[PDB]
């Protein structure tokens, strides 16, 4: 069996992309915002109003310090040890030791990081400021260096020390195996980003212990060290944002779910059919996937390497939709059930490259509508692949259905009919550094997607072969009628055949050749 020729002109294969479901056309009718033991509520649901800033619940600052929920800046309880007029320690407010810090007059990189350091007086040797100093000093012209120290600044500062006006409810932490949702205003992930910005949130430094050990970075100081060139990028990106929600208070809403399944489906017995497939070497999950349940190609600590070195998938997707990086500071790592689906961050910049050709392009103006909860109709979901030492560990049986199980919980909604399910925008899911194949993993999602009753978009990103590949196979597939149970079934005996009793780097025979054999034979 040879699959036939295809359209060598086309760039695209499959169902039309106008024929896909997308938000919010497709949504269900939304049921009134409002809290419950697995949905936490930062804001008056009552006042919110499409273009006003939503208004923070409860209106005065109620502190939480514990291990259940994130530890403010502005909590009585940060404290820092002062000596009194014998030398011996006094405990004093690291709230107001931050407040005096921060109200200076920044004309000179220097002054930031004095600054910085007074309330972080432990890192004074250990954290580097010369990618800051450069990008200030050497990438920017005076002219935009002024408007940075006269202008961005100091509005973040204020922002920043708002802290306790804008975000008055304490944030619960989403832990391993909690099923939860955080809403929040994009004016409060603005405060906290500020925050984040000047290293404020105690106790999220230690290396050698800490109680966030499980928890990815928040404090953005990696951002400032080492002779990186890319570094600057990152910075022009995130002060984009930062110049546009000083500039004018965002008016939207985000949510923040973590998603545990403890029973998953036995694959082998699955009698669900697989569903449309739109596959294409042009466009990008974001931008042509408008509307879609785009897919984060995640590491397990969210966000991967975004407030220091990493500048791949994930981390331009952070940066150029900056509020995911506030999922950091409540989001351990995820476990293997597990993945975190945000719903309402805003594209702020445009972009060129990846990794290290990554540039920053312009402003953008995301021209999404809005939902009923006052989100923009933008569904991200982090899923983290396995990084694979050796190619052929990823045929394992075990190592298959892991990564089945994971796509799944990532597209799965329970409850929710099909018909107002939108299609997944996806691609090369851990196909870079992390050694997955990319047609192994196409298969896997098409399999997950299936089981969770979604259409898929998947796109290529300039791989015609892999499109052509990805779309002869879906069809050989659905043509022969062949189920999700049917096609995990020869994934197994893939393994079995070719791969179990192999001494080689790779098999004698390919998989996809492997199954238009095994099928139709």
């Amino acid at each position: 069996y040879v699959p036939p020729n295809l359209p060598p002109d086309k760039k695209w294969l499959g169902t039309p992309i106008e024929e896909m479901r997308k938000m919010p056309r497709c949504g269900v009718r939304l049921p009134l915002l409002r809290p419950s033991a697995s949905h936490t509520v930062t804001v008056r649901v009552d006042l919110l109003r499409a273009g006003e800033v939503p208004k923070p619940f409860p209106t005065h600052y109620k502190d939480l310090w514990d291990n259940k929920h994130v530890k403010m800046p502005c909590s009585e309880q940060n404290l820092y040890p002062v000596e009194d007029e014998n030398g011996e320690r006094t405990a004093g407010s690291r709230w107001e030791l931050i407040q005096t810090a921060l109200l200076n007059k920044f004309t000179r990189p220097q002054n930031l990081k004095d600054a910085i350091l007074k309330y972080n007086v432990a890192y004074s040797k250990k954290w580097d400021f010369t990618a800051l100093v450069d990008f200030w000093d050497k990438v920017l012209e005076e002219a935009e260096a002024q408007h940075l120290y006269q202008s961005i600044l100091p509005d973040m500062v204020k922002i920043a020390l708002c802290l306790p006006n804008i975000c008055t409810q304490p944030i619960p932490l989403l832990k391993q195996k909690m099923n939860h949702s955080v809403t929040m205003s994009q004016e409060q992930i603005a405060s906290l980003l500020a925050n984040a910005f000047f290293c404020t949130f105690p106790r999220r430094n230690a290396k050698m212990k800490s109680e966030y050990s499980s928890y990815p970075d928040i404090n953005f100081n990696r951002l400032f060290e080492g002779r990186s060139s890319r570094k600057p990028e990152k910075l022009k990106t995130l002060f984009c944002y930062f110049r546009r929600v000083t500039e004018k208070k965002p008016t939207g809403l985000v949510t923040f779910t973590r998603q545990s399944l403890e029973d998953f489906p036995e694959w082998e017995r699955c009698d669900k059919p697989l569903t449309r497939l739109h596959v294409t070497y042009e466009g990008t999950i974001e931008g042509n996937g408008r509307g879609m349940l785009q897919v984060d190609f995640a590491n397990r600590f969210v966000g991967g390497g975004v407030t220091g070195a990493g500048l791949v998938q994930e981390e331009i997707r952070f940066l150029i939709n900056p509020e995911l990086i506030v999922s950091r500071l409540f989001t351990e790592v995820l476990d293997h059930n597990e993945c975190l689906i945000i719903t309402g961050t805003e594209q702020y910049s445009e972009y060129t490259g990846y990794a290290e050709t990554y540039r920053w392009a312009r402003s953008h103006e995301d021209g999404s509508e809005k939902d009923d909860w006052q989100r923009c109709c933008t569904e991200i979901v982090a899923i983290d692949a396995l990084h694979f030492r050796r190619y052929l560990d990823q045929f394992v049986p075990e190592k298959v259905r892991r990564e089945l199980n994971k796509a799944y919980c990532g597209f799965l909604r329970p409850g929710v009919p099909p018909e107002n399910l939108s299609a997944v925008a996806t691609g090369n899911w851990g196909c870079g550094a992390f050694g997955g194949d990319a047609r192994l993993k196409a298969l896997i999602q098409l399999l997950a997607a299936a089981a969770a009753e979604r259409d898929v978009v998947y796109f290529t990103f300039g791989d015609s072969e892999l499109m052509r590949d990805i779309y002869s196979m879906h069809t050989f597939l659905t043509e022969r009628k062949l189920n999700v149970g049917k096609v995990y079934r020869l994934l197994l005996r893939y393994y079995r055949e070719e791969c179990r009793d192999c001494s080689s780097p790779g098999p004698d025979t390919k998989l996809y050749p492997f199954i238009y054999h095994a099928a139709e034979s």
